[PDB]
């Protein structure tokens, strides 16, 4: 396994918004509550899994686990860098796998459920 993304930069420069304080409230929040979001609630663990190729194929790791930290932490400038963090999460699914896969289909799912909540934001 590679270390896991950060999820604190103390040189980043950070910012509270409302659409962030949304992003983690309302956003993760409920996506992290579905029925299909256990596989994605934390980085790829490839030792435990048993995935010994995840980390040759996938180079920007990202999951729901470490996008709750950086929000919870104040780790982010605005909402598009959080939601840039969601559509790599979706992406590496997809790059890893195959169409029909059951966690392929678990992904579809979350993802449209994600696009759902960010189609209106906080102003
Ligand atoms: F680690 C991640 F994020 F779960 C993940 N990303 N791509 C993948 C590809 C395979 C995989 N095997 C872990 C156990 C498993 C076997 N069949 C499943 C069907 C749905 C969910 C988990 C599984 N886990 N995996
Ligand atoms: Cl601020």
């Amino acid at each position: 396994n590679p270390p896991p993304p950060e999820t604190s930069n103390p040189n980043k420069p950070k910012r509270q918004t409302n659409q962030l304080q949304y992003l983690l409230r309302v956003v993760l929040k409920t996506l992290w509550k579905h029925q299909f979001a256990w596989p994605f609630q934390q980085p790829v663990d490839a030792v435990k899994l048993n995935l010994p190729d995840y980390y040759k194929i996938i180079k920007t790791p990202m999951d729901m686990g470490t996008i709750k930290k950086r929000l919870e932490n104040n780790y982010y400038w605005n909402a598009q860098e959080c939601i840039q963090d969601f559509n790599t999460m979706f992406t590496n699914c997809y790059i890893y796998n195959k169409p029909g896969d059951d966690i392929v289909l678990m992904a579809e799912a979350l993802e449209k459920l994600f696009l759902q909540k960010i189609n209106e934001l906080p102003t």
